[PDB]
């Protein structure tokens, strides 16, 4: 199976005057890339994907393509969808527009039973040759994609690689990786990036990258060759600042100190998100004093 | 204010071959109000909101609209989206077309704040000048409109009359109308229409009604009328049926008994959404055998 693993950035979106700002995208990218990271998710729950437009989401995929062109940085395109029709549009897109491969969401509000989710992510891989990782996160869609469906997809569909679990549960990701090794198991919660690449996980697709990619990438890469005293300190040096990037919905928090450390230039959102609380965003900046964050 | 309140039937979206039978669905409309139902909602949850095009979804709006002119029978238009923009551009072809109102679902998956919510309905209902519904079901949505929220919407926005409840929490029925008894407090929980209308609810959003509009319809009037015995005895017997059809996630048990009652033609969802298992058919096929169906 071809996949992409390693330590990956859900890219922001960052706004000016209510539109894309296409510039900031790409340079924050190329930031990006200069940190280590060696994967970008453009247009994730990270990247905004519900407020954007389909065609604002396919600007935003083609610009995370051609910043990564001549270097090693694969680009994730994040295509998920509630809609099969919609997501197997945009896993098309993406494969025909240079994209390495594809995050897909579970379907979020509609609740798929199990069986859905098989037919949902079969028709999802079927329409391209381009890797696919399933991504799971029930606190956000209602749905919960189970470890039989997922080992099930990864057995049965050829590009369906492994799984980026948003899910607070390492006794599932014990059963993952107990019952099938050879998935790609990816976390997608910061503060556990350690335990789930201590026991297996692959990579990380990570909200944290977004301020401190040195930092996630260095952990990444520490506990795939297996320095896991140097990984779990980094990872338990990064937990103040991965909690309170989800003192509010992500990314409200990750958006504010990006605006905060001057890497993006207004705090822009497209609602229903919105700028944070004041109390809130005193802590956001007050965590952030004590790390180092890298510019441009 | 104006309101849109009494038994409401929140209306499934009949396939054929790929596309949405549009003779079937007015033939289900006048099925409904020939039984009963004061008001209809097209294109909610139960109508596959997420799998129709916005101009399906525009399209199943105008023959709902048509088909009740003439009588009593209200639409209560679903409207609602993750999108701000897109709940506002919704909000506003239902005025436009001739609505009665809207049903404006919380925003699913990108989890708003409490501040993005007011904002996000503050946006719709300055947009229009007819009665805007809220709609609050945090197992679907991962979010949840607080009591204070609702309530500041309530007051705040003229449009704003209530809220369509769907989180199986009578305490914050209560919460509801004893801090703001002049709301419309709606049941969108089929299982639990009688005590939500005991407590002051004027209304109900059901599924069960799409197969029994008329045991639906009389409950709501029994109990608006204050006649509490004949409407506990209605919802204690409809209890079975209100519970088998959520085996599955809706709209997928309610479609199965319109299928197998000779009401809808064949029993056709839009992925990811797909027919229930096979114990669980013969699940709803049994217990719509204690129940006296309405035909056309
Ligand atoms: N990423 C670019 C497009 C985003 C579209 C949407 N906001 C809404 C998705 C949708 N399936 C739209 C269909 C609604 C038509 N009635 C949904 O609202 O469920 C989402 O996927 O979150
Ligand atoms: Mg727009
Ligand atoms: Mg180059
Ligand atoms: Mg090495
Ligand atoms: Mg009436």
């Amino acid at each position: 199976k071809n996949i992409i693993i390693g330590a990956m950035t859900a890219l922001i979106t960052p706004f000016k005057n209510g539109k894309v700002d296409e510039q900031s995208y790409a340079r924050l990218i190329k930031r990006q890339i200069e940190n280590g990271i060696d994967a970008v998710v453009p247009v994730g729950t990270t990247g905004e994907s519900a407020t954007l437009t389909h065609e604002e989401h396919r600007t935003c995929i083609e610009i995370a393509v051609e910043t990564c062109k001549g270097t090693k940085v694969k680009v994730l395109a994040g295509a998920g969808s509630n809609a099969t029709h919609a997501a197997v549009g945009l896993a098309k897109f993406a494969k025909e527009h240079g994209a390495d491969g594809i995050l897909s969401v579970a379907p979020y509000y509609n609740k798929p039973t199990q069986q859905g989710l098989y037919e949902h992510y079969k028709a999802i891989a079927q329409s391209v040759d381009i890797p696919v990782l399933l991504y799971n996160v029930p606190g956000r869609t209602g749905c919960e994609i189970s470890t039989d469906t997922i080992i099930k997809l990864f057995r049965d569909c050829e590009n369906i690689y492994g799984v980026k679990e948003a899910s607070g549960n390492i006794d599932k990701c014990v059963d993952l990786l107990a019952h099938e090794p050879r998935m790609m198991l990816i976390s997608g919660e910061d503060a556990i990036n350690y335990p789930i690449l201590s026991n297996g996980g692959k990579g990380v697709i990570s909200v944290t990258s977004n301020l401190l990619p040195d930092m996630i990438s260095a952990l990444t890469h520490f506990a795939l060759d297996e320095n896991y005293k140097e990984a779990k300190k980094i990872n338990d040096e990064l937990y103040n600042i991965n909690k309170i990037l989800f003192c509010e919905s992500n990314p409200i928090p990750i958006k504010t100190a990006m605006y905060l450390a001057g890497l993006i230039e207004s705090l822009e959102f497209r609602l229903p998100l919105c700028s944070p609380s004041k109390e809130n965003f005193a802590k956001i900046e007050e965590v952030m004093k004590k790390y180092k964050i890298k510019g441009f």
